[PDB]
């Protein structure tokens, strides 16, 4: 399917949302782990296409969360709005399956 994985830098006082489109019951998996920065802890989100909230999470330094998915638009977010002065250092992990033919489906 689609085995996806960053690293990036989340400055003081941010909150960084992401967006992944999914085909309908596809499955999307994402993990998480803090590596550097504060007391290595983050407040993690991941909500429908809906808007409706499928996880929350705070002050984590790691977590994993698998759906079953409906088509739209699914959103994972890394918060550090909490911390004055000390970044974080988030490693991610993305993992889509299940989704059986374009660029339509390609780019999106
Ligand atoms: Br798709
Ligand atoms: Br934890």
């Amino acid at each position: 399917g689609s085995d996806s994985d960053f690293t990036f830098t989340l400055p003081a006082g941010r909150k960084e949302c992401f967006y992944q489109p999914m085909p309908l019951k596809a499955s999307l998996e994402i993990e998480y782990q803090v590596l550097d920065g504060g007391e290595l802890d983050i407040d993690f989100h991941l909500t429908s296409p809906e808007g409706r909230t499928l996880v929350f999470e705070q002050r984590k330094s790691d977590g994993v969360h698998t759906i079953e998915t409906e088509d739209g638009d699914y959103m994972f977010c890394f918060d550090n709005t909490f911390s004055t002065i000390s970044e974080k250092v988030i490693f991610f992990e993305l993992i889509l399956d299940n989704m059986g033919q374009g660029q339509e489906d390609w780019k999106k």
